DNA sequence: GCGAACGCG
DNA sequence: GCGAACGCG
C-alpha cells in the first residue's frame, strides 16, 4: 500500500501553457518541504519534470533513501528517460520554463540516485498531499 | 511523416 | 481545449 515516509510532489497550473508553481511535502504530515514560486509560461508535465528532479536533488541533500510519489506516469517516464518530452516552443516567453527543465535533464545525466519514483493512485487513494 | 482519432484547468 | 502518448503513400 502507500508509504507514509517518502515525499510528495505536484504541480499548480494557471493555464497549460500557463502559469506553474509546484511543491514537495511530507506525504505522512502535509508539511511543505520546498516549493517553486510562480513561472510565468510553462506547460503542466514541464512543471511535473521539475518537481520530481526537485524532490531527487533535496532528498539527495539530506542522504535520503526515500521514494517519491508523482501523479504524473508522463513527468515519472520522463525523468526515467532522462528528457522532457515537450512540444513547447522555445522563445523569449518560454526561456526561464525551458532554463529549468534544461539544469534539471543536465543534473540527471551528471548524477546516479535509488530513490524510487512512484504513481500516486489518484483513484484509488484520493489526492497527492502536494495537490493545490 | 501526415493529420485524425489520461487528467486536468 | 490543452499537453501528453489508425490508413495511407
Ligand atoms: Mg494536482
Amino acid at each position: 500500500e502507500i508509504i507514509w515516509e517518502s515525499l510528495s510532489v505536484d504541480v499548480g497550473s494557471q493555464g497549460n501553457p500557463g502559469i506553474v508553481e509546484y511543491k514537495g511535502v511530507d506525504t505522512k504530515t502535509g508539511e511543505v518541504l520546498f516549493e517553486r514560486e510562480p513561472i510565468p509560461i510553462g506547460t503542466n508535465n514541464m512543471g511535473e519534470f521539475l518537481a520530481i528532479v526537485h524532490g531527487l536533488r533535496y532528498l539527495k541533500e539530506r542522504n535520503s533513501r526515500k521514494p517519491i510519489y508523482s501523479n504524473s506516469q508522463t513527468a515519472i517516464k520522463w525523468v526515467k528517460d532522462k528528457k522532457a518530452k515537450s512540444t513547447l516552443v522555445r522563445n523569449e516567453e518560454t526561456a526561464l520554463i525551458w532554463k529549468l527543465v534544461d539544469e534539471a535533464e543536465e543534473w540527471l545525466n551528471t548524477h546516479t540516485y535509488e530513490t524510487p519514483i512512484l504513481k500516486w493512485q489518484t483513484d484509488k487513494w484520493g489526492e497527492i498531499k502536494a495537490d493545490y
